[PDB]
């Protein structure tokens, strides 16, 4: 099945890096007031010269003109209840990452500019167009997204909401649901851009915006900090449901950790993953299991992996429950507190 159709946005001034058009896949369900917009990730470029070297092998994240007319959607976007217990009925949205600024730019195509960093102004665009193809009936807009998209939520969805309020569409609840976004500022394991520099230029390379409440916090030159899940969730008023592998492999990776493992390297794993368990305490909503994985809540295969004897879907479900004290076989906070990679049994097997 090929059951989400490619819409480019009517306003071609909002662009993918290269200029043309931004866009989104869209599969109604006529009668469902229940909207899932996913931001894809795919990490980013900074500069001119790691921009244009995605550019040359990793154009789909940079531009639309050979994005196909149709995709599939899969796990949390798939409209059949076996892969998706959760929102199988669903009105299924997936906006493609072409803007590699992690969600955050508004900066055209211009003169003084290669490449448009607009990530923000798409998920702005492809709400307010959808408003016009049945979402301004919704009774709730998840906003979702998987790695750089999983960041992205969390820089995204109080502006989605108060779009929502300002365009007259106070009835909508817009939640987040953040898969494999949540990263740690942290010490690399044997030095070698440790993420916060690169984020902090490119947030001057892609005029990148971040959450009011974080931004007031931190102030200028420091927004940097915004993209780092633990500092930026406190500051958010919208529910969000945070996804993270206790040992998220683009952690590691760019803690510069390539996996006999001594001492050094075990105590720094074991560390990891208390520092992630710890950012988590005071998250009510959050499935964090203690895995060495890439995998994300797109897979065909999301319904395998259990917290507690909890899956995701079922926590997803137990979530919009407590979103009608918490509830009796329902759990929403499910944090692993084994300490190893694969100690817990359901971890993608790879
Ligand atoms: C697999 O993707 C990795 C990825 O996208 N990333 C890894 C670190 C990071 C930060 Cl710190 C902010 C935004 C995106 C990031
Ligand atoms: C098109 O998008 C740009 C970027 O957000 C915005 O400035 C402009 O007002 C939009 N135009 C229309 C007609 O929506």
């Amino acid at each position: 099945n090929e059951d989400l159709r490619l819409h480019l946005l009517l306003n071609t001034s909002v662009t993918c890096n290269d200029g043309s058009p931004a866009g989104y896949y869209l599969k109604e369900s006529r009668g469902s007031r229940r909207w899932l917009l996913f931001l894809e990730g795919g990490w980013y470029c900074f500069n001119r010269e790691n921009c244009d070297s995605r550019y040359d092998t990793m154009r789909r994240l940079m531009s639309s003109r050979d994005w196909p007319r149709t995709r599939t959607g899969t796990g949390i976007l798939s409209s059949q209840p076996e892969e998706n217990p959760y929102w199988w009925n669903a009105n299924m949205v997936f906006i493609p990452y072409c803007s590699s600024d992690v969600w955050s730019g508004a900066s055209s195509k211009s003169e003084k500019n290669e490449y448009a960093f607009m990530g923000a102004l798409i998920i702005q665009e492809v709400v307010r167009e959808l408003l016009g193809r049945g979402l301004s009936g919704a009774k709730v807009l998840l906003l979702a997204g998987s790695s750089a998209g999983g960041t992205g939520v969390l820089l995204n969805v109080d502006r989605v909401a108060e779009q929502l309020e300002k365009l007259g569409y106070p009835a909508i609840q817009v939640r987040g649901l953040a898969d494999s976004g949540w990263f740690l500022d942290n010490k690399q394991y044997r030095h070698t851009c440790a993420p916060t520099e690169a984020i902090r230029r490119g947030i001057r390379y892609w005029n990148g915006v971040v959450p009011e409440r974080c931004r007031r916090q931190f102030q200028e030159g420091e927004e940097w900090n915004c993209f780092f899940g633990y500092k930026v969730y406190p500051t958010l008023r919208s529910p969000v449901f945070v996804v993270q592998w206790l040992f998220d492999e683009a952690q590691l990776t760019v803690d510069n950790v390539h996996l006999p493992v001594q001492e050094g390297l075990r105590l720094y794993i074991q560390n990891l993953g208390r520092e992630l368990r710890h950012t988590l305490k005071d998250v009510p909503a959050s499935f964090a299991p203690a895995c060495l994985s890439h995998e994300i809540i797109i897979r065909s295969h999301w319904t395998d992996v259990q917290v507690k004897g909890t899956s995701l879907p079922r926590a997803l479900h137990c979530w919009d429950r407590s979103l009608h004290t918490p509830l009796k076989g329902c759990p929403v906070h499910l944090v692993d507190s084994c300490p190893w990679p694969h100690c817990n049994p359901s971890c993608p097997t790879g």
